[PDB]
């Protein structure tokens, strides 16, 4: 049946996209009920880059220095504050196509979905997962500030993720819906860099299982493995170790497959010290972590091929 | 700046999805204007899979044997008539969210967004492209027959697929917006299998020189090639033979990188003779087929890094 990097229908978010404007600097802003939220470097200029101080930039603004478009029409703007690394716009009008939503601060190796915007307008939507380094590796061009990251339970909208900046490394940066950086990164141009990053076990894991529900089960093996014995080969080669937690929340999928969480680390261990010769698993020649445990049993099916 | 599998906004699509039921069997319709379109096969009953007679088991049937639900609200079918393998049901509502539309039918190589959709409820987005086989790997479960592809240019929408059937190899087959099959396919249970497939050259050229856009050059070389030479090459890798066609489509992104087309197949033919040696491409270790020209003139910057 399939198993592809799947993003959740963008409709309700698309709705909320419009575009923010202070001085010269144009981006992207969130538009729920009568507010607007957007990076606050919206109001930065060129020589405040390096060491800005956005409590002095912000008091020197009003109302009316901030201008805020929503497709063809212009909002107005009677109010505004800053919260964290944020900016909080209130407009005269609620917006219409507000959904149940909620702001959720991601755990690293969660995944989300992506709607890269520019100009208020979204051009495309895609899956990544939050790196253990707090980086995503996403698609982004100048313009995609306040692109925001989001899933959907049950027609509620949970957003998590707003875009900040580029790293060095072609990784990038953001916040939660509150304005608080994934990360020890800040919002000012500096010689920061994304620290070292692992391999997310936990979503190997589950994709291991994934592969196994569809149908494949090569890479297993008649042997087992304690946990300390598996964190050994795992400290080798740079995945996070695995704790009883992990193992707890590959529960639900192990009952599925009828394969023990530790048999499939010991079918990991040896992958990780043989490879794959040549072959593949769903489709890969690469051992997938962008994946959670709550995404394979959302995509495949409840039934294993067996 | 990242380079990602993405899928067009699925916003526009979201809401022309419906449902239809015949009989004991459901699946997901496409509603634009005052038509709601489906697969033929939503009137077939167990008996009727190995050897159907559409036209038959279509004239039995009445407009109220077909029920045509949107979100919570039931539509009322005033007329059904069959185009291909495809039903058409006109219902007595015209959706009011109909999107500017057209229906094109998809080349082999090109690539779609497809909104997995059940029960007339979205669920899922994700890129995919035409295989040469006339195939695509998606990810379908039971119920995700009507689910549709798309393209979306100036807030038009595109549609090029609509899904049937899944084949034994676990890809999946369909038609365009008219009914016709894309492949020797039929809608009826037999021993059909996918036909041997293919590399995209001119996807994988692409990609390449999206890395090259992106500030990676490592793959290249000193030396160039005849059309000929190379598809004696590619020809021994499973890829399509390369045609002027194809080099005459390259063309803009050629200019952009300065690294002439022919000049990137002796890049090519490398990598396929030698392999890469552990190194990667824009962070993939294989050579990616599913991105055409159009797909990365889209996504990458219009400067290169250099
Ligand atoms: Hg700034
Ligand atoms: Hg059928």
């Amino acid at each position: 049946s399939g198993f592809r990097k799947m993003a959740f229908p963008s409709g309700k978010v698309e709705g909320c996209m419009v575009q923010v404007t202070c001085g010269t600097t144009t981006l992207n802003g969130l538009w729920l009920d009568d507010t607007v939220y957007c990076p606050r470097h919206v109001i930065c200029t060129a020589e405040d880059m390096l060491n800005p101080n956005y409590e002095d930039l912000l008091i020197r603004k009003s109302n009316h220095s901030f201008l805020v478009q929503a497709g063809n029409v212009q909002l107005r703007v009677i109010g505004h504050s800053m919260q964290n690394c944020l900016l909080r716009l209130k407009v005269d009008t609620s917006n219409p196509k507000t959904p149940k939503y909620k702001f959720v601060r991601i755990q690293p190796g969660q995944t989300f979905s992506v709607l890269a915007c520019y100009n208020g307008s979204p051009s495309g939507v895609y899956q990544c997962a939050m790196r253990p380094n707090h980086t995503i590796k996403g698609s982004f061009l100048n313009g995609s500030c306040g692109s925001v990251g989001f899933n959907i339970d049950y027609d509620c909208v949970s957003f998590c993720y707003m875009h900040h900046m580029e790293l060095p490394t072609g990784v990038h940066a953001g916040t939660d819906l509150e304005g608080k950086f994934y990360g020890p990164f800040v919002d000012r141009q500096t010689a920061q860099a994304a620290g070292t990053d692992t391999t997310i076990t936990l979503n190997v894991l589950a994709w291991l299982y994934a592969a196994v529900i569809n149908g494949d089960r090569w890479f297993l093996n008649r042997f087992t493995t304690t946990l300390n014995d598996f964190n050994l080969v795992a400290m080798k080669y740079n995945y996070e170790p695995l704790t009883q937690d992990h193992v707890d929340i590959l529960g639900p999928l192990s009952a599925q497959t009828g394969i023990a969480v530790l048999d499939m680390c010991a079918a990991l261990k040896e992958l990780l010290q043989n490879g794959m010769n040549g072959r593949t698993i769903l489709g890969s020649t690469i051992l997938e972590d962008e994946f959670t445990p709550f995404d394979v049993v959302r995509q495949c099916s409840g039934v294993t091929f067996q």
